[PDB]
């Protein structure tokens, strides 16, 4: 469970925001992407794997599920892929309500920000910095933390 | 020391890779863009601050420092923005090895990836993971973890 994430995607302003989720913590990376292909959800990931120790990926839609780009990536990047069925029905739930909390963020900011991009990366540090008291960013570390010992 | 990065610009292709190096762990982040701007800079370090607890940035140049844009998003992600100056000349070394470090990689990747910026990932990819025996992805969250407990 320390290696395990959730691809999300949700879309604002007629653009795609591409989420990654740590399921046991709720922390998040997120970008804004022209569409969701499988390149790009590659490359993504990618990134993540390189950041943190991404043992498991459920994909977010049976495209990416099936995009040999994307296994492609989950192969170089020793990651394991893996469906996105919400076997535990709350997981709908979870994710739904993150998409909501990340839209409304994004509204609060930009009358600060020129473009979404900007927008959504202020989103991912509030959400990853909110004391709820330990951050998502603080549970993370621990997370991992514990399991390297 | 948790807390303390340093930013690095390095060329190739005719292009810019901006890096942040965690000084602790030796873990780093990178992006490749068109130029090295305030904005792009700005941006860059949003991205690094919203993802690990950024305190201090080290800048990588004096426009950089001086740079509102910097200033701005410093200013807006809670970072103490601070000079680069190597007032321990070994920090030279550090920074130009790891560059050195950082471009062998690409070359031994540059053949599976058609964009620098796929090869810029996959390298951030193996410098992270490479055990030295632990990796720098390893020491920085025990480094971060130590600190929050
Ligand atoms: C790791 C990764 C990200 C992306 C998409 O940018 N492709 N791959 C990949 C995967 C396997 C081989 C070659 C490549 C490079 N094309
Ligand atoms: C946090 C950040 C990144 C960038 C550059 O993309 N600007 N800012 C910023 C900083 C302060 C206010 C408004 C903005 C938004 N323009």
């Amino acid at each position: 469970s320390p290696g395990i994430w959730q691809l999300d995607c949700t879309h604002l302003e007629g653009k795609v925001i591409l989420v990654a989720v740590h399921v046991a913590s709720g922390y998040i990376e997120a970008e804004v992407i022209p569409a969701e292909t499988g390149q790009e959800t590659a490359y993504f990931l990618l990134k993540l794997a390189g950041r943190w120790p991404v043992k498991t990926v459920h994909t977010d839609n049976g495209s990416n599920f099936t995009s040999t780009t994307v296994k492609a990536a989950c192969w170089w990047a020793g990651i394991k892929q893996e469906d996105g069925i919400p076997y535990n029905p709350q997981s709908q739930g979870v994710i739904e309500s993150m998409n909501k909390e990340l839209k409304k963020i994004i509204g609060q900011v930009r009358d600060q920000a020129e473009h979404l991009k900007t927008a959504v990366q202020m989103a991912v540090f509030i959400h990853n910095h909110k004391r709820k008291g330990y951050s998502a960013g603080e549970r993370i570390v621990d997370i991992i933390a514990t399991d390297i010992q």
